[PDB]
């Protein structure tokens, strides 16, 4: 049957550790994928890891990383969470070099986007059949989560970015229906930046926490009903999550310029005034991760925390980082239970291989008992083909 | 319950990518077969690729490509559609050096051809047990159509060809339910030649179109009705099917001389008196491929033609080509989806190995935007075992 | 719903190809088990391939041939007929050094000989579940088939040898109801030797061929009812079916003592007077294979023969060889259809390597064309471990 | 349906072979997980391995057991009864270096335990879906039993200690309800030892026999009904169950301090007065195995026994050994089926490796002949990689 996603988000005072798949460690003599972008979506009957793959294997000379981001090679696949990225385990997705994924309780969506730059299309499926597509409209990168979408009542939603990473860009929200369009509003929001969105529902509505790449170290949100009405802004807390970022001052309702340029894949909870704040340890670089609840982090800026949980050491390795949740259909619960997923990114820039590739942990928010701690991914670089 | 297959081909402004395996980028490290005919085929559940093999896999010593093409060693296996071709996640079909398959809505057919050149067997599976033989009846070499055959009303159809690929040959087409071939009929056809067809239904009626290895570089076709009461023909646009071929000139309705000895397997989808063409880019060598629609190709003889979608690039290999579709039973679709998909050869003749092997792309018809771009196999060449 | 087992055999004029693995081939470099007695067995939903293993892999340093034929580290596994047997696509059945399997329609039946030479215990299995179990009455190698047991009407049936492979031994039947014994009894037969037998069931009565160790050239049989009422013989057919044979003389309906010791694992099929006769095509080592039809063959000493199909070259390797039946729960057809498998060994005793393994083949009994062929095993040795 | 568990434990008079993995000797070549832990249970359809990983490979750099036991890397993980435990075949279940296992009847509970050893957290999944978290309360590396947990009625039941293995530590016997504790209690033991706790039903009632780390080479026991009222002792056989421990003599109802320090998980029987016993062969290290029937055993201090059956021989490596049941609802059976596992362990300290991992044999009981024998792991050490 169809998710409901009326109710609101489960109350969280802490993140139990779900899933650890130690890919890279596996990889050194397995059948591993070189992966990106491992995010997890759940369907009424399990939870899968998406990621985007080259089509080459870790200590293999294919996964040499002078093949580009957006190439022919690039697709999506999925496997069983905290089992390897493997070609002996993955289901096949779709060709795509930008992705998302959601279950609406019946079927499975996939949103793979591939092409040239100045013409990608993303290729909409429904149950692996093909059901729609969607021209770039800007002829400059059409861009999506690297997350899940978000479904309430047979309808799901996802939001894509068509334009510069470097200033002023298109942003549109799309409402789908059995993989089918049946939607789709530009957002007006001048000044603003928002690439790879995590979204989620919440009481029969949607909120987006996005990644700014041209001028701001917070992170901007948009939230909309199902007829696509929405509003927007940025997360007020001086507890900047985006990265890189400056030391934590008091924060701004609107764009933080300071170090506000670049960005990392990331995602936050609102609660009411409060948020759950995931972001790296580091300022300036893609190291450790943390858990952080503002009570008032949603529209105030000063920079108090009550709650704060380790997730990856400072010295550790860490990198992207998604929103997905569980539905009252899945777990049984009243509310819907907010999880995350991080990705442990290693190799180049920041270390001597000739590959770069991440590993994956995720944690979901319960209402008892946690610990801080750090889980990092393990691999002793440099590999034989290195 | 059984494909009705009495709807038209649905109608299609463009192809959007469906599927990419990246198998021999993967099978430099991996446990990947070196393949050949790399065809596609659906059930109401899923979608398959099908393929050849000398039971051998890339890297390894076996791979040595001094064994001929109808070797006993040759067997027909599945896997579902966008992974790699691999012993850990294929389904063995038959032992054949020469293959079809198709699903009648109920059960899995697959036609598998083994034996010695003079006295081939066609051994039929319907499920997974064997329920029919043919045996060659002109003792040269019987072949079909490596790709998927086409269902009409729980009746399935396809050709087979004995004889040379050297001059006039005889042909056959069949009908067969639950495995059991109930009638065929030979061919009519004299100056014809047929081989290795693509065939589909549409209107409760198969199309065939094929390989002509004698004298033509323009793609003969047959059709039929349930009954076998057939038509023959070839296609008479100026844009040239197959490979090699001579440069676009005036077409003919009969065999174009020009060129016409040898070829590759290919397809193209008949609207009318319009045609889908797919074809290489080169014109003497297995380079590149593209999608062309002629209103007018396939009843008339002038070189015009209003769509151009690029598949794979001039510069990038290519190869055997064939149609798969998808019935409304699968899609929920109120026609029949036109798909269909490329096999990219790398290695022997044309490359410094001592293997040959197949990669696969797939694209499915769509009426909504698409985009022509180049996605080729990509694996770096030579191997370790070169 | 269970196997009802009382149609009499299928009318056989040829054997069409069913399955190939190419295991050898492709554990070169894939991880494929060394494995000995690859045996078919059919459930009303599929057709396995059984087999037996050191627990070693192919070009390992473990898969040195020092371990003895009965060891703690023999296991009895099952992997989908025509795939590889391997870790990855097995199923654990039991822990083995002699084993037989059959479908009762309901679930699987496994029978797994393990424990010391002197008081050997074979533990029965039903769905996975220990149901019963006989020590060795003997004390000298309790042994069974190799090969799946028969099943009519809810009842299976196999045959146990306990004694020497020199002389006189001691031969039991069983009667096994849902993986427990309900009868059994010990066969009236002085100077007669039976081991490994191939059973199959036919108009609700079971029919072994087996194979005379101690002094018989042609191949004893031992037919019985569901009360296990028995009749015993040898095949008369002056055309040999054991390894090693003297070359083609008059027959003996008693065991031909010429060339009779040792012997091979075989089969046969009876039908009236007489017989289908599967054999190697050397008389003195296991090399090539063929059926032959003699329609005098079981009763009469004559060694004329009618039809004779190759199956294996006489130049290639061969080895054990059984018997298998489809029943109509699974073809549908109005008779059991009777099949064959043909285990092709490689290396030890008669290649220069360190171990030793065997391919797979099997046919079908069809009454449409078939033709004669050579299907070996294709792989070159030695191979890199040695 | 819910497993009842309110029938007796079989009538056992001996043990057969259930499974054998051979899983080391397999992962010199193949991709196999370096494993510790190898506990079995099982589902109304299946029995499952259950293991713990450092998330590396047999015959990868990342096998150097150089990383401690309570990493963040650690993860619970289970195949299928039999296989080898490779990435390719493993279910992720949690990340844990302590955990538990068990299924009520209609969904899978595992008990994943995982953190600082100052502040670890046991996370509860029932249906893969994390339900619950348990805090360490001393602080003291929280730990679980290795082994499979009990259940009745629709309630599972599990032992947890906290505190040093050096002394007196603190032990809670936990119940559980679709993943939910429902109810937990304190034991009251001092100058008792609680570690590892091997548990099973028993008349709708729960028997752990345990390791006593600090003072004991007999083992400690705990029994307990659904409201937790439970009663505590040490089996007073002569015949002493952990490893190290003296020689045979006459034993005590409390803990044997000779040789009692440190120890190895096993397991016990009750059957009234009596139990069976397995344990190692030698006394200082962990070498051989064997089950011994003990009459008076469990309330009795002499040093006498009826049965005595060997499980692997004197000079050949065993190591951990849990037992697990099969319930009426999975093998028709009118009592609860006694069986057992043991881990082969191979490597460090005894060995001249790098690394460490565990093969796995599995026995159940039966009240049918049987036999003593020696089934060891079998692999030749060292490896490539040492
Ligand atoms: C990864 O790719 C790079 C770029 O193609 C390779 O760099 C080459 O290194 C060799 C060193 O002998 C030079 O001769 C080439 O000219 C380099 N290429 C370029 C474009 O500068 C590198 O070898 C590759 N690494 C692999 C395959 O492991
Ligand atoms: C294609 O054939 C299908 C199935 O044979 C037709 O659907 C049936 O149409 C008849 C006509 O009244 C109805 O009685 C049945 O209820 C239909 N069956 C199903 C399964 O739908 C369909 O009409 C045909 N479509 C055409 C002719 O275009
Ligand atoms: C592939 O097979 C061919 C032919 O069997 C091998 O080529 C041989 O190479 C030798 C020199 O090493 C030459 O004398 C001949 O041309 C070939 N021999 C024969 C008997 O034809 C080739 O070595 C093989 N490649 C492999 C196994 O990697
Ligand atoms: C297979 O096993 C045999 C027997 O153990 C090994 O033979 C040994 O060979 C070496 C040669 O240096 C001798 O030193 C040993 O004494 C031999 N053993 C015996 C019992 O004679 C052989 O090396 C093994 N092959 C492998 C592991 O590949
Ligand atoms: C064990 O418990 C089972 C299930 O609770 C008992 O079986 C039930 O017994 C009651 C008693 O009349 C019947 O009403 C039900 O029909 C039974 N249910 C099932 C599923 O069988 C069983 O009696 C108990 N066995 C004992 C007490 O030894
Ligand atoms: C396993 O890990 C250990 C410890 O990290 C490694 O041992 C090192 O070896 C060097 C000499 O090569 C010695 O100086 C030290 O004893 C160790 N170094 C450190 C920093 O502790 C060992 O090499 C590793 N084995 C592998 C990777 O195979
Ligand atoms: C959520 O939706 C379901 C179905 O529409 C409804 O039955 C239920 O009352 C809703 N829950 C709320 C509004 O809390
Ligand atoms: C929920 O689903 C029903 C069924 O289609 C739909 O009609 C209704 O609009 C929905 N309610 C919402 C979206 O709140
Ligand atoms: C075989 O058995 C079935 C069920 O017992 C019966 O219906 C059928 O008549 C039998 N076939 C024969 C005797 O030919
Ligand atoms: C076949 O099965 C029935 C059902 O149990 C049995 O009663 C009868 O004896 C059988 N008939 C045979 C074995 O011929
Ligand atoms: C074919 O479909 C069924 C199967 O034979 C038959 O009843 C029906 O009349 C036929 N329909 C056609 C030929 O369109
Ligand atoms: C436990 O089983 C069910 C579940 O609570 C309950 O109805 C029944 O009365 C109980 N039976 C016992 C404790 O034996
Ligand atoms: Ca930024
Ligand atoms: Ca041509
Ligand atoms: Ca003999
Ligand atoms: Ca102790």
């Amino acid at each position: 049957v169809k998710l409901a996603g009326n109710s609101s988000l489960c109350p969280v005072s802490g993140w139990a550790i779900y899933s650890k798949d130690n890919s890279i460690r596996i990889g050194s003599k397995g059948d591993v994928f070189v992966i990106r972008e491992p995010f997890i979506s759940c369907s009424p009957l399990e939870c899968r890891t998406f990621f985007l793959t080259q089509g080459a294997l870790l200590n293999d000379k294919h996964s040499n990383g002078t093949i580009k981001d957006r190439s022919p090679y690039r697709t999506l696949m999925s496997c069983p969470i905290g089992e390897v990225p493997s070609p002996y385990n993955s289901r096949f997705e779709s060709v795509a070099w930008s992705a998302s994924a959601c279950h609406d309780g019946i079927n499975w969506l996939t949103i793979g986007i591939s092409g040239p730059d100045n013409g990608a299309v993303a290729v909409l499926k429904y149950n692996g059949i093909i059901t729609d597509t969607i021209k770039s409209w800007r002829n400059n990168r059409l861009r999506t989560q690297e997350s899940e979408c978000a479904c309430v009542n047979g309808s799901c939603f996802t939001v894509m970015t068509d334009g510069p990473s470097d200033g002023q860009a298109s942003y549109k929200i799309f409402r789908i229906e059995k993989g089918k369009i049946v939607k789709s509003v530009e957002m007006n929001a001048p000044n603003y930046h928002y690439e790879e969105c995590s979204c989620y529902p919440d009481s029969s509505e949607i909120t987006c926490v996005c990644r700014d790449n041209w001028h701001g170290s917070n992170r901007p949100w948009v939230s909309f009903n199902q007829n696509l009405e929405y509003q927007i802004g940025y997360i007020c807390s001086g507890i900047f999550g985006d990265n890189p970022r400056p030391n934590d001052k008091t924060g701004s309702c609107g764009p933080v310029s300071s170090n506000g340029a670049n960005g990392v894949k990331g995602f936050s909870f609102k609660y009411g005034n409060g948020v759950w704040i995931g972001r790296t340890k580091s300022i300036s670089s893609r190291n450790g991760f943390e858990m952080i609840w503002d009570p008032n982090g949603w529209t105030g800026t000063d920079n108090d925390f009550s709650i704060k949980q380790d997730i990856v050491g400072i010295n550790e390795w860490s990198g992207y980082s998604g929103s997905f949740v569980q539905h009252p259909e899945l777990t049984g619960l009243d509310c819907i239970r907010p999880c995350f997923w991080v990705e442990l990114i290693r190799g180049r820039p920041k270390e001597n291989t000739i590959w770069t590739s991440g590993s994956s942990i995720s944690f979901c928010g319960v209402n008892s008992d946690t610990v801080g701690w750090s889980w990092p991914d393990g691999a002793e670089l440099p590999f034989t083909i290195d």
